[PDB]
Order: structure tokens, then C-alpha cells, then sequence
């Protein structure tokens, strides 16, 4: 009944994929607990920092990457879902659920991916582990991996980037091509999508 409708709690970071110095390393900012709490009142007061985020709801964990001031991720894992922030929930100024796309504004702190403009093939998939994972770019939305891993690997790390090799985003990560679950190619968000988006 009307009186009982229950509201879908707010994205809560909860770590970080730190790129900062010469060893990646995934970040826990949040725990369990807090995440609970903070997607129900959407009022996260702990600092931001770095371009991967990694972000949970109550269901499911994946990553979020800021590129020219948005925080980016998928659909699959957002919906249609408010990021928590100091001030109470941010609704989504990117929604496309064609592209499995959302985004945020960027939180303060964070910082920004710039988009490649580099036309390289030679890519590098950063997971949820802070795995930097060699791809050969194959198509427009496509890249195989190097040295192919079971989906196991790759699994929560949706909305993380692929990256050139001067750092800068090509895309992001979307979903695994697997055959007899093993993970041979990765489908992205092409960077050029989310620069038309906006
Ligand atoms: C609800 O609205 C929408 C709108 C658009 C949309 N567009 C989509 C393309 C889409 O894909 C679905 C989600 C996506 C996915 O799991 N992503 C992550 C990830 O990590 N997620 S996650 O864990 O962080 C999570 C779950 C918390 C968030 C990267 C992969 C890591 C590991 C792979 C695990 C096995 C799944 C293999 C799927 N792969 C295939 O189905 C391909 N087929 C074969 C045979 O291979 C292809 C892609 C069909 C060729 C796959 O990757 N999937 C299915 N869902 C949607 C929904
Ligand atoms: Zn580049």
C-alpha cells in the first residue's frame, strides 16, 4: 500500500582505486555497516579523492570513474539511483539506459580522467582490485585481453576505465565477453559516448 512504499537507497563510495604514486591499490574509505547506513540517509560527509571510486549499494559493488567532471558508471549497477554526498543526495544528470550509462557530478575532491584523443590501441583495464589488465583495442566498443582471465576477475569492476597509454580514458568498462567463463575480451563505453552524452 501507498503508506509502506519503500525508497531505493542512495550509490555510497566506499574506496578508492588508488593511481597515485608507482603501486596501484585498492582503498577501503567505508565499511559495511556505514555503507548501510549512508545509502539510506544519502549523507556521506568523507572525503573524496582520486579518478576510481568504488561504489555499493545495499545489492551489488562496482566502480565509478570521473572523466571532465562527472562520475561515471553503469546502469546495470546504478539504476536509476542518487549518489550519496555531503549534503544530502545528488540525482543523476546522466541517464542512458541504451548505452548502460550514468553519471554524477563529480564529487568535490575527486579528480578528473581526461578523454584520449590519442587514437592508440594499446589499452590497460583497471579492476576493482587494482589489477592494471593489458588490452588490444579491437573495435570501437571492443578490446581483447593480453592474457584472458576467468569472469571471476573481472566481476565487479564495471564502470571502471580503460585507459591509453598516457593515462588518459578511452572508455568504460561495461561487460565481459566470456566463453566457457573465461573472460577473452571486455565491451566498453566508448569515451567519445560520454562526451556526446554531455
Ligand atoms: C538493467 O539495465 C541494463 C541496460 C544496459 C545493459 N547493457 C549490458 C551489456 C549489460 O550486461 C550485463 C551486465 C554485464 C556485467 O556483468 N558487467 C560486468 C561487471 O562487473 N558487473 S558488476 O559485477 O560490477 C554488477 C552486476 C554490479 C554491477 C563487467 C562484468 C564482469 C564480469 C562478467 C560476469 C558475467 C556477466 C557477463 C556479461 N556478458 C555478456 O552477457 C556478453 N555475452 C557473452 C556470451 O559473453 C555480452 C555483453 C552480451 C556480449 C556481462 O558482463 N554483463 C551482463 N546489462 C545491461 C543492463
Ligand atoms: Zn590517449
Amino acid at each position: 500500500h501507498m503508506a509502506s512504499m519503500k525508497k531505493k537507497g542512495s550509490v555510497v563510495i566506499v574506496g578508492r582505486i588508488n593511481l597515485s604514486g608507482d603501486t596501484a591499490y585498492a582503498q577501503q574509505t567505508r565499511g559495511e555497516e556505514g555503507c548501510q547506513e549512508t545509502s539510506q540517509t544519502g549523507r556521506d560527509k568523507n572525503q573524496v579523492e582520486g579518478e576510481v571510486q568504488i561504489v555499493s549499494t545495499a545489492t551489488q559493488t562496482f566502480l565509478a570513474t570521473s572523466i571532465n567532471g562527472v562520475l561515471w558508471t553503469v546502469y546495470h549497477g546504478a539504476g536509476t539511483r542518487t549518489i550519496a554526498s555531503p549534503k544530502g543526495p545528488v540525482t543523476q544528470m546522466y541517464t542512458n539506459v541504451d548505452k548502460d550509462l550514468v553519471g554524477w557530478q563529480a564529487p568535490q575532491g575527486s579528480r578528473s580522467l581526461t578523454p584520449c584523443t590519442c587514437g592508440s590501441s594499446d589499452l590497460y583495464l583497471v579492476t576493482r582490485h587494482a589489477d592494471v589488465i593489458p588490452v588490444r583495442r579491437r573495435g570501437d566498443s571492443r578490446g581483447s585481453l593480453l592474457s584472458p582471465r576467468p569472469i571471476s576477475y573481472l566481476k565487479g569492476s564495471s564502470g571502471g576505465p580503460l585507459l591509453c597509454p598516457a593515462g588518459h580514458a578511452v572508455g568504460i568498462f561495461r561487460a565481459a565477453v566470456s566463453t566457457r567463463g573465461v573472460a577473452k575480451a571486455v565491451d566498453f563505453i566508448p569515451v567519445e559516448s560520454l562526451e556526446t552524452t554531455m
